[PDB]
């Protein structure tokens, strides 16, 4: 009788498929670990970083129509989306190549905050109504802490 979309096993696995060219790969790496590690210290979850295309989390980027029907937009606007739990396509997180990445400070977007907020998605959670919590559908740069009450209530009532 239970029902939320969500990953029936505890250690979920991610791929990184390619690479925007606004940062080095070490640092969109960092970045995506970053991301996963804010969610893990809350959750009985694991996330391993895998070279596979079976993995449960595919990471891409990509501009415009990119095979999923929810096309991207160019700069600003849609910065990125990412599917509920599931197979396949499910799960997977998408990032706006045509928007400018990087660590979030003087120009561009954070992908550490967008991807953070991204793979909230991913692990099944819908957006907060709290403007202070990472899971509120708008983009606000930060250097603190991005979790809210709100986001590890979410995240934990799935999970644990
Ligand atoms: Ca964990
Ligand atoms: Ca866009
Ligand atoms: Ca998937
Ligand atoms: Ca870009
Ligand atoms: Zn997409
Ligand atoms: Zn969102």
């Amino acid at each position: 009788f239970e029902g939320d979309l969500k990953w029936h096993h505890h250690n979920i696995t991610y791929w990184i498929q390619n690479y925007s060219e606004d940062l080095p790969r070490a640092v969109i790496d960092d970045a995506f670990a970053r991301a996963f590690a804010l969610w893990s210290a809350v959750t009985p979850l694991t996330f391993t970083r895998v070279y596979s295309r079976d993995a449960d989390i595919v990471i891409q980027f990509g501009v415009a129509e990119h095979g999923d029907g929810y096309p991207f937009d160019g700069k600003d606007g849609l910065l990125a989306h990412a599917f509920p739990p599931g197979p396949g396509i499910q799960g997977d997180a998408h990032f706006d190549d045509d928007e400018l990445w990087s660590l979030g400070k003087g120009q561009g977007y954070s992908l550490f905050l967008v991807a953070a907020h991204q793979f909230g998605h991913a692990l099944g959670l819908d957006h907060s109504s709290v403007p202070e919590a990472l899971m509120y559908p708008m983009y606000r740069f930060t250097e603190g802490p991005p979790l809210h009450k709100d986001d590890v209530n979410g995240i934990r009532h799935l999970y644990g």
